[PDB]
């Protein structure tokens, strides 16, 4: 592990001295602007600092450096900050002024590539390796103005929905330093859910904007998979096409999320990156205030809701008939083959070999659980023992079967049979003649190094990924003495080690954030947007 | 065979049970319309034709029905039409005014599923299978006030740019009874190049659209993969996404190809198939007239052009540099590969297993050659057989080893490589500023049974498959009897089978014509239109 070992102490190395640098500039700014008010700053709404950024009320100097001085401090805490961006003094200089991010500072996943950067992913084969460009979306950003200045923390590989990783260590929930983020845009979730940054970029494949989203009481939105260009993340399975990865925005807001798709879905955009289809943001979608059908249920019938998660969506979709929506008894048909089946078997379709590749010679971070132990099992065993849990442990054996390796041949079959579900499910919707639908969303936040070990939980937003629909969570409430009491009743659907590890880690939940899940067809991101603005403002108005 | 037989005596009682009520119905028509002048109708350009049934100058009737006693007229000599869609004349009635297409008899490939109708596609295991709805784009068609009239010819499998199958036999030519129309959108190419129908829709995954439009004499466009739904259109192999099918317009010319799309890419559409990026028609990019950064190659270096292709490739070049247009050399970077590993592979990741399931029971027919044979073969076998070929026939050998079964983990490497290999291709582009590039087509039109022995000839139409950019053809020319003679001095690149093959099969085409390629990136459609609309105002005015 000498490799691995020295690879971690360079990459503390580098934290440590990016935080000093932070730290450095911030210093220098206040001494040079000792009468600035920073708390009333970085208390605006994104909208309201845009627009006076826009008036030349506020500087992008100020801006910077007090979001700065802020991610600085509430890093301390979280350990969500991986590396400060350190050029982007320059482009504050060169921000265009027209762009409709001006001035705006803006967190990344460290996955978005930034040149002269690391792009380590919690792996020792990716450090000492920095990037030789930005990618294409960071490009967009800051032709829109805005000024990237942080990479945020993401656990091993980004496969999870924890935050830790050997290289940085462990990312905390800014609301309670036992729980967990939530991940892989852990360290996003925790900067922005602080107050650290105004908007920042995460990537989702079953989950992973949603849970940080949830977890730490911020809104997140994962688009239909191709609107926004992947080109230049770093990844770390590559071809891997039945499900695809997904990017999108973080904030505070809904109105955020939409500025910044917005923004993003610019010809730079579609010019720097022709494989995405040129789809301008729809405002008038986005604005529109018309009564929505919407469909939604309580439970998928496979992840139990917490009590908290079930009072969420019992009083958001209350709110939403009592303001003139109508509000659909809906069910997506067949959950359990879509995630045992189509979606375990689509990330996994090689048996895992491709993924652990990235393991070989490194230190498995235990946030991961026994990931990387099963999918080193020899496919015949994985069988077997598939064969034996099937009785007692239906769920078990069934994700054991769809991890392992299989024929090209047999890849077909399983992407064809991904086309059909995701039309079968169309086709629902257009018989019940929904425009959206709501869901429960997995919380309050599981405790530290319990997501690996709870891989049924993915159920609520795993889903999506599977039919690659735009999907996103809002906060709606927090968790009460008596939604946590309850928990002591939860059982589960199945009963197996990931119902029971699940009911633990939610327990000692009393004052956390509690989402729901706010779905439209494919290519609706506006209309998703347009829902979950309405959500928003039916349960947390002053949000507005 | 005994199955096979009796799909095969089933097809042909339907179809001549079709062109009888085809025929019946042309000839009601005329007893109670003996003064309508047909000739004048049949030859005004789509979208004079629109504007007059728009303005009800003509009867949509009137129009129907010329058009159908044309498509069964030019039937005889072609064999191009499998099926009279039946259904029509109260769709004819019940067209939406409208529409954007009110009243346009449209032809439609085989595979594109039309309720109650089997598509079968030269396959037994599909005889008797009628479809239980229209396919997205036959609805929108008809949303739009179209009228969809008949199901045209394909090859068996469709995957092939002849058009034969053991089901309703082979399509001719229309220009010389000995050459093959072109495929797997054969039926559409002989039949819109014949003057039978106005519009029709093909669908293209190595040339399937540009095949048949080029040899028989017409336009025609692939789209980007996903811009039009493919939601009910009728296969053969399920699952494979490194190479995508995409579905588009043949027609007289360019304008009618616009049209066509501007009417697909509606509301309906989007709302029928959300899966499809809701990108409406362009018309200020279609309609734009600005010079132009044009990359160009004379030869792709894998498939010797023909003396007429190579001739109408640099007389278009010198015409668009008249024109005020910038003419830049560029050639996208390892076609070889691009063929041979990427488009190979996408497309046999399996060995051809899935494919083969088509064929078991059936006839094969002599159209396909010997892939279903070199299909069959073992794995071990098509990896030795490559290694022998390889020091003197590099070519087959590249194909033979590509297409061999093997594991989703080698799937997943493919796919990323076709992903770089695309993403390569465009920073090439983009280094080059381009806004669009024109290329060599195929032809003149092959004779009858040679496609399936010349496979590496779909080079100069396939590479765009595995890029998944649009690309169109449109006729510049016809083969000269210098063109035609100087066919005895080809040698190809490689000297090959496919080299010999091609040669012999391109002979005998003089008055045939001769198409170019137009591309442009991944959704710019209406730029690669604008472009086209461009070229054949240059090269065929009067169009
Ligand atoms: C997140 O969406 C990952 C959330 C965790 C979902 C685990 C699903 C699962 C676990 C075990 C068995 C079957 C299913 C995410 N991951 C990425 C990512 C990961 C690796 C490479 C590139 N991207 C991005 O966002
Ligand atoms: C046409 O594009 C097919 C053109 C013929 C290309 C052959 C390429 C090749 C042959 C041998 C070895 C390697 C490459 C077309 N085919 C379809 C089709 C075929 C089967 C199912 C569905 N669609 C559509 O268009
Ligand atoms: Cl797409």
């Amino acid at each position: 592990r000498q490799k691995a070992r020295g690879a971690a102490t360079r990459a503390r190395q580098k934290q440590r001295a990016s935080l000093e640098t932070m730290d450095k500039a911030v210093q220098r700014f206040r001494l040079q602007n000792p009468d600035l008010d920073s708390e009333a700053l970085l208390t605006l709404p994104l909208l309201q600092l845009v627009q006076k950024l826009q008036s030349g009320e506020l500087s992008p100097e100020a801006v910077f450096f007090t979001y700065l001085g802020k991610a600085w401090e509430v890093n301390k805490g979280t350990n969500c900050v991986t590396s400060y961006l350190t050029d982007c003094e320059t482009q504050l200089s060169q921000a265009p002024r027209q762009g409709l991010l001006y001035g705006v500072p803006v967190s990344l996943k460290e996955c978005f590539s930034y040149k002269g950067h690391d792009s380590t992913l919690g792996l020792s084969l990716n450090e000492g390796m920095p990037s030789e460009s930005d990618c294409v979306v960071v490009q967009v950003l800051k032709l829109q103005g805005a000024v990237p200045f942080v990479h945020t923390n993401v656990p091993q590989s980004m496969f999870s929905y924890d935050c830790s990783n050997p290289l940085f260590g462990q990312t905390m929930n800014p609301w309670k330093s036992s729980k967990s983020p939530g991940g892989s845009s852990g360290g996003e979730g925790a900067l922005i859910g602080s107050g650290g940054s105004p908007l920042g970029l995460g990537t989702d494949i079953g989950g992973s904007i949603r849970f940080p989203s949830a977890f730490c009481g911020i809104c997140g939105l994962k688009p239909t998979g191709n609107r926004l260009s992947k080109s230049g993340l770093k990844g770390c399975v590559y071809g891997q096409t039945a499900v695809q990865l997904s990017l999108g925005p973080m904030a505070r807001d809904v109105e955020s999320l939409a500025l910044c798709l917005k923004a993003l879905l610019c010809e730079h955009l579609f010019t720097l990156d022709p494989t995405v289809p040129p789809l301008p943001f729809r405002e008038e979608v986005y604005r529109s205030s018309r009564p929505l059908r919407v469909g939604y249920y309580e439970t998928d019938n496979y992840t139990m809701p917490s009590p908290a998660m079930r009072r969420a969506l019992i009083e958001t979709k209350q709110r939403l008939e009592a303001a003139g929506h109508t509000l659909i008894p809906f069910l997506p048909n067949n959950i359990p083959y879509a995630l045992e089946v189509l979606s375990t078997g689509g990330l996994f379709s090689d048996g895992g070999r491709s993924f652990l590749q990235n393991f070989k010679g490194d230190f498995v971070d235990p946030c991961l659980g026994d990931l990387i132990l099963i999918l080193r099992l020899p496919s015949w065993f994985k069988r077997l023992l598939s064969l034996l849990l099937k009785p007692l442990f239906p769920r078990l054996a069934a994700f054991l079967n769809n991890m392992r390796p299989r024929s090209a041949e047999k890849l077909w079959k399983l992407q064809h049979e991904i086309e059909m579900y995701r039309q079968s499910v169309i086709a629902q919707w257009k018989a019940m003649n929904l425009d959206v639908l709501l869901t429960p969303m997995l919380g309050p936040a599981l405790d530290l190094n319990t997501p690996g070990r709870a891989t049924g939980a993915v159920s609520y937003t795993m889903l999506y990924n599977c039919l690659d629909f735009p999907a996103g969570v809002v906060p709606v409430t927090t968790v009460t003495a008596e939604d946590d009491a309850q928990m002591e009743l939860y059982k589960g659907y199945f009963g197996d080690i990931w119902d029971i590890i699940l009911k633990k880690a939610m327990k000692n939940s009393v004052g956390l954030p509690v989402a729901v899940q706010c779905v439209a067809l494919p290519w609706q991101e506006e209309l998703c947007l347009r829902f979950m603005r309405e959500v928003e403002q039916l349960m947390t108005p002053q949000k507005q």
